DNA sequence: TGCACAGGATGTATATATCTGACACGTGCCTGGAGACTAGGGAGTAATCCCCTTGGCGGTTAAAACGCGGGGGACAGCGCGTACGTGCGTTTAAGCGGTGCTAGAGCTGTCTACGACCAATTGAGCGGCCTCGGCACCGGGATTCTCCAGGGCG
């Protein structure tokens, strides 16, 4: 849906993902997986990272 | 002539009468001791409600805890000299005995402002509420600010 949105429109924008905190490699490497052409950050060191 | 003595001519602690100071005892007028009436302030109870706990699993984060390098600052050793410690003689001035005063300190009537005590009104101040513009937190970016490596210089 999130790559179809990029062909279907011109709309891309941030987007935003809440997952577990097991999980949230799997959709990183799933990013790089399926879908290559998007920017996707992660979320870790709160204090400083 | 050189010498010991008997008595006067001065000291000196010794014993006696004498001068303050403080403890001890005998009063009578402003205190306490006590008796009765009023009453509102204190002891006692009936809900109450309201925030404050009970007990312990896990997941995760921010804060607490440990560990080593070493850099600089605490700290011991030691020499110097001038700044007070110590000891004299010389002076200015307080301690103290005594004096003449006064002007302010100190106890007592008058009344008179004038504040203590008590009804009537209310309005300005307190419980309740519900908003929004100032406030909380952080990105963007410029700015300063310190840390480290030559090198030109000793």
């Amino acid at each position: 849906l999130l790559a179809y949105l990029a062909c279907e429109k011109e709309n891309w924008g941030p987007h935003l993902i809440v997952v577990p905190t097991s999980v949230l490699l799997n959709w990183e490497m799933e990013f790089k997986r399926f879908a290559p052409g998007f920017k996707v950050l992660t979320y870790y060191g709160s204090p400083q990272q």
